[PDB]
């Protein structure tokens, strides 16, 4: 063994996590600007931009400056980690030793997938439902991919390669067989609410800056917005809803689509308020500036006494899809000091294939005549753009 | 001239801003570890010095586990700009040229002194009052300086480097003449409210973190407490209030002092909620864990049906004082790429004592036969330790 | 950094205790004859000032044989500590590091002042009290400082190095301005007791030793007499009492003074026994040997049917004073463990003027990826002569 | 340690006794002339002189050289002692060792102060009485320092070198604030006698010599005098009296004063005789030589049927004053042999600022496993001019 141990451990971890994390790829990396950070925590804003049709002419005098930018938050929790004791018969030879560290790495890598897979099904906003099972038979059985293509094309929203679809394993066989399996995809559940309405007519705006209590200006996160209700019994986060008169618009030409608008609920507050996504910015109001109108998705105001209806009417396992760069993974080197305290050999490491970073450490314990071993990965994940994440269901 | 222009421009800017900034010289200089970049600002967090219960004897066991830590916000937008043309008659020779840059730099740097003065006078929490005018050697007169040490020393808030005091120039002569005069100091104003009452018993804790909408954990700054009242009837930010029947505690010794507890209001919400400072943690509340009780400030919880009184019934010019480290100036070097683009010139400067970073840049214009110049300074200030910024209302 | 940490840390702890511990500095340093040893708690005895009868003549025969000697106990408890984990960002660089050692050292320093200040003000036996509040230059107000020489000089309890005085900050302002501020002093509180009376005739004498359970002889500290009364309620420790018709004597001259004798109560037992200070060795008790009578200080035996009265009927912030040598702080160096266990670092240290001693230690802990630090002080403090600590109670 | 002990002992004793002897150092230091007066006990005569106005004119045979000079006696009693055993822990090192000697020296100094103060107060012959307490009010109290200049200046006794006053510490406070304060001054006490009378006509002379039993000539102790009175009960040493009729004269001009002649009683003999002071040498007697008449004090003989009245009818702590050179302290080197005996160590020392002499001796032991120490001071004190020592009393 000869004190080499850390080299074999990082060799297993890097190789293993790169192999077994398929759904953590197919999403886009990001970083701090200079890796300089050292505090216990930090908060990052990051930008998003809506594309614009190309100007034609020999030379130009207009629209070079662009339009109003927006930003979204991300925040990093305490690391996911594994913590275990090396009894010496696991340490006796290399091809035995790899077993332990590999099993820990596999136990850890599960959580990196489970977090993103759970997040997409709860937080997403496009919804498709047919009162049918999935099947290959052209008659009297439904096809999921056919509608999931059409609903994005008709919005103008997907304009790039890599649009991806995911199945749960007990459905992946029903459809025969870019498409992938995941075992980790959750179950929704049936909400109990009925007769729900808004009260008082309401409207909303994109905004770049507002005041903080000290008197400075901050960007305001634009993903969700508040709506107020006649009642709020019988609902939970990750449910799915629609407003009776309301329809979506395509991003470029701004025609109305055929089908009704869809919204997704992220918190319930004080028996009175709900936070929902995406923010329902409306066409056909004179109040908006020519910049502000460019972010309208919705045909009307949220009018008084609008009937609110549940779409998730009976419950089953999910299936999920997204356009490229809807979900991001963020990380830093861990704040730690090397070659300072004698009682704790430790090293940093990175996983370039997935953008994670982590730390390995070990210490000898008098209470068990054995080494203790710890591994931790620091990472944060969020949807940047709820408008682009979609969920299908088998019937109700 | 030689093309030397920048060597005169920075000489004027560094010297003139050094001479005209009497108040900003006495906040604490600071730096974050980051290097933020123009399209995405960072809401960088910072810590406050911690406290803990007494812990006694040999064989101490796991008693580190409960220890608690706290933080406060600071925020930054785009920098302040000044931006103007160099006509040719402003550009003949050194003694003519200087004037221009001095006029710009004065117009810029004045904004910083106005910020720190106006923020302190609005936001601070210690209040001192006399019906008398400021004066000396006379029982009809009142002395500011004595009370302005005594009220703060008896709280145990003072450090080793000592306090500082700012008078307005209308009052200053009446006291004759650590102590300075500043022209920029605002008037508070009178407020109409009366018959105000607390609406129901309220209580508070220090807090480590709360949940983000995405499901992560974020630190929460404990500076601002929400309080709910009968109708707020025309209160304003920067006003000053006291509740009946509650008293301050000495920070280390925990004994009660004699005089009424005092609070400052920073924002108003929905006619029945207000944001106030500092957070009123009680000593008599059974409900705190002992590691939380270490932060106590007030003799009782803010009990039901306590009357408010308003400490600002008639108005006069302010005078202001603070303990050391109660105000910070935050700044970062400006990102620009030296000699990346040929068709422009830029250079970087950093004012050594007040700690403001700054950028100078110049450009030609074929459309007007004239050079453009653009100077910018990036900075932000925040009320750390709001428990130790204080304001005096003479002549009330 | 280089793991040199101790050579900075002690050079902050020494200095940052030294500047802020006045009530410790004015106590008098002592030493036992030993060099101290760690594991066991460890009472130590020491002698008071002696007295002996007059003895004229060229011839003395055996008259040294009867000389009577007295001692008192100090009783060192288990140690005083502060104990916390070094986040790593607090260890980046020297000027950022110092602040953490200061933040710990201030909490450590505060506990020493609070001990001696509370002990003196609670236990002490001279009472000065007035129906008026403190003031100056005014016939209808009272000055504390004169009476707090007059009582001591009248007893001839004075000493070469001179007495010393403290005020709380709320009173110190009213005295204008050997004399010191302090934030730390306690509040006494009102006692409900009334009609208290002595249950049977009693008197007292000094004793050198008494029999232990095993049949050996051990010393008795003479300070704490015990008295038995009609039933008592609400006499919490730190209260103050006097007996009708009993007067003090000057220590050397044995002349009777004019004012009432005063006593301070330290525990309650069985609702009908109390412990009180000083032990009232009566002159004109016919039972004493002349070698005992030399310690007498009170005009009569404690006769039957004596009326007690209570000396603190309304409660306000106190203040405190003492003769030289009245308070002793005891400490000595702790044993070192240099390199004895390989997985640890430590050193002893001392604070040369105030006389305290302590130990610094640090450890790397894999449970939190952090260095732990422990700093510990070992000190005991006691009133060596309770006749010489005096307390003010204005406004009765 | 190291046998140096005697050096540290005198370094404590010389210092501390010189600091705590405020009264004794106002008496006049005096010595017999010889360097070798080794006899184990002795009585020492000293001459007294009365001042005479400087003469005028070119040559003199008016009175010239031959005069009726007078002597007084002082008798040196046994030394004062202090005598104690050195346990082992009192002899560890210098900073501990100094405490024992310092405490013994203090204890020793107390006798010297108490002796002179008690002697002056009980023996003195001017008396002032007012039926009041001491205080600064205009027409409501008594002003002691006025009367005790008026009474002496009107006798013309203290014409040169001035005077000294002492107050008890309780009266000094009421007088506000040449003048000093001491705890040690005694209480007189009330006496029972009434209706007393002179028993038969008596008169007196100054004298230089009378015959001893063996027909040699000796001086006559010319301060005391004997009177016979009707049978006495309840007279005691140090009482105060005045006869009917008789009035005092000023020394330098023989004018009568208004107030009564006054006297002090030193010893009762057989219930029929008393010794009193000063000796009442009358003017207006023919039985006097022209030199003898110069010493006269009073306006008539002490005739038959003169009534006695008591000037001490109710009692309090005294106050006292004297003209300079009217109390003397006498001392000599102690007779002892050095290195004559090998078993015992001793050395001799002086206290220059008081004129006292003393001896230090230390002796080994077998009886108690210890060292013995014995320090002794030899001195005697007397009212060498009792006409000049005055006493004041508050009312009756």
């Amino acid at each position: 063994n000869e004190g080499q141990i850390v080299t074999l451990a990082v060799d297993e971890i890097i190789e293993t996590i790169s192999a077994i994390t398929p759904m953590a790829q197919k999403a886009k990396k990001y970083t701090p600007p200079a890796a300089s950070m050292q505090r216990h925590s930090n908060t990052i804003w990051m930008p998003v931009e809506q594309h614009s049709p190309t100007q034609e002419g020999w030379d130009l005098t207009d629209k070079a400056t662009g339009l109003l930018e927006l930003n979204v938050a991300v925040n990093m929790g305490e690391p996911d980690n594994d913590f275990f004791q090396l009894r010496a018969d696991d340490l006796r030879d290399e091809t035995a030793y790899r077993r332990r560290i590999q099993s820990a790495a596999r136990k850890l890598a599960n959580n990196v997938e489970l977090k993103v897979a759970n997040m997409a099904a709860e937080m997403g906003s496009l919804v498709i439902t047919s009162p049918d099972a999935i099947g290959t038979n052209t008659a009297d059985a439904w096809n999921f991919v056919a509608d999931a293509e059409h609903i994005m094309f008709s919005r103008e929203l997907n304009r790039d390669m890599g649009t991806s679809y995911f199945f749960n394993p007990q459905d992946y066989k029903k459809a025969g067989y870019d498409v992938l399996r995941s075992p980790k995809l959750p179950v929704l559940t049936k909400s109990t609410a009925t007769g729900i309405t808004v009260s008082g007519a309401q409207s909303f705006k994109p905004v770049a800056w507002q005041l903080d209590n000290d008197g400075n200006k901050v960007n305001v996160d634009n993903r969700f917005a508040t709506v107020t209700l006649s009642a709020t019994t019988g609902m939970k986060r990750g449910d799915k809803i629609s407003f009776a008169g309301v329809k979506f618009l395509g991003q470029m030409a701004k025609h109305v689509l055929a089908q009704d608008a869809t919204f997704s609920v992220v918190r319930v507050v004080d028996g009175t308020h709900v936070e929902i996504t995406p923010k329902p910015v409306a066409l056909d109001d004179v109040s908006l500036s020519p910049e502000q109108r460019a972010y309208a998705n919705v045909n009307t105001s949220l009018a008084d006494a609008m009937a609110v209806n549940i779409l998730n009417v009976k419950d089953a396992r999910t299936n999920v899809f997204w356009a490229d760069d809807a979900i991001r993974i963020v990380s830093q080197p861990i704040p730690a000091n090397h070659e300072l305290f004698a009682g704790m050999k430790t090293t940093s490491f990175s996983i370039p294939d997935v953008g994670l970073n982590g730390i390995f450490a070990t210490q000898g314990d008098i209470s068990t005549l054995s080494g203790l071993c710890r591994i931790a990965l620091w990472y944060g994940v969020n949807a940047t753009r709820p408008e682009a994440i979609g969920v299908g269901l088998p019937g109700q």
